């Protein structure tokens, strides 16, 4: 089997990606952030707190034929951006693209923090890390891929998110017309949970290639760049005027900047992220400072190729026997 689903960010800057998602008999379509640093699938629901629901789409599990109770199984998250996110459990059948997998664990909200709340356009998240980290007590539970591995042409699902624009997540296949030249596949380490790998160095704009192994991971949940601080400082000293601000948390630019592109390697190949891919826009509405898209990861004890990364490539998450992760050009 295979399936192919098209993503949509959720705002003029990409801060994410929404993909529908069937829930259930008859189908309750919610639109899931894919997180390919997470692996719990959770929902906003039938019961969600009513206060902390605003806008969202939920998931009533008693209007779903096939939803069961998964009893005595709760669960609690806490991402690295500091929300979280906890509740009970159903199995239910869950279908992205014109794949389906029955028996899905659905983790139904009771409880979400107040980002979560605020964004309406996010109905939960879909895990795609290593079911090693599904947060699921007393018996963890399986991500949607790993449930449908089994099932799939090939263990794989593929990673093509837009700049401005939407993409497509695909299982079970690779689209050999979704990318230019050839995949360079990196060995993953799964010692974390995460999609893992290092990376061969980095450029900035027409610079010279600094050859450095960058240990990070994969995040489509996160939605910038966060690299270590020298690298970082390397990137925005061609910016000028940029600083590294306290008071707003990172890498501010003047708007009227032209971002110069950055190179990361993956083995010998190199991925080009324009410049125009790293302006996050005014800090707030009206202001000529804007928000950088690359970031230092130094508070965070992790590298993180987010969406910033990840949308200058077509990824492949090969979810084999031994993992690997793929990069082309696109």
């Amino acid at each position: 089997s295979t399936g192919s689903a098209t993503t949509t960010p959720i705002d003029s800057l990409d801060d994410a990606y929404i993909t529908p998602v069937q829930i259930g008999t008859p189908a309750q379509t919610l639109n899931l952030d894919f997180d390919t640093g997470s692996s719990d699938l959770w929902v906003f629901s039938s019961e969600t707190t009513a206060s902390e629901v605003d806008g969202q789409t939920i998931y009533t599990p008693s209007k779903s034929t096939t939803a069961k109770l998964l009893s005595g199984a709760t669960w609690s998250i806490s991402y690295g951006d500091g929300s979280s996110s906890s509740g009970d459990v159903y199995t239910d059948t869950v279908s992205v693209g014109g794949l389906t997998v029955t028996g899905q664990a659905v983790e139904s909200a009771k409880k979400v923090s107040s980002s979560f709340t605020e964004d309406s356009t996010i109905d939960g998240l879909l895990g795609l890390a290593f079911s090693t980290l599904n947060t699921v007590s007393p018996t963890q539970q399986k991500t949607f891929f790993d449930n449908a591995k089994a099932s799939l042409d090939s263990p794989v699902f593929t990673a093509d998110l837009g700049y401005h624009a939407p993409g497509t997540y695909n299982f079970g296949f690779i689209d050999t017309t979704a990318y230019t030249g050839s995949i360079t596949y990196t060995a993953v380490s799964t010692k974390q949970g995460f999609w893992e790998w290092t990376s061969t160095g980095y450029a900035v704009g027409s610079g010279t290639f600094k050859s450095t192994s960058i240990d990070g991971i994969a995040d489509t949940g996160t939605t910038l760049l966060y690299l270590p601080a020298t690298v970082v400082s390397a990137y925005w000293a061609q910016v000028s005027g940029a600083k590294s601000s306290s008071s707003v948390g990172g890498y501010v630019f003047p708007c009227s900047a032209t971002l110069p592109s950055f190179t990361f390697g993956v083995g010998s190949a190199r991925i080009v992220i324009p410049g125009d891919y790293i302006d996050f826009g005014p800090i707030s509405t009206g202001s000529s400072s804007c928000f950088g898209g690359i970031q230092s990861s130094a508070g965070i004890g992790i590298n993180i190729f987010g969406d910033v990364a990840l949308k200058a490539a077509f990824v492949v998450f090969n979810g084999a026997t031994t993992p690997t992760l793929g990069f082309a050009s696109k």
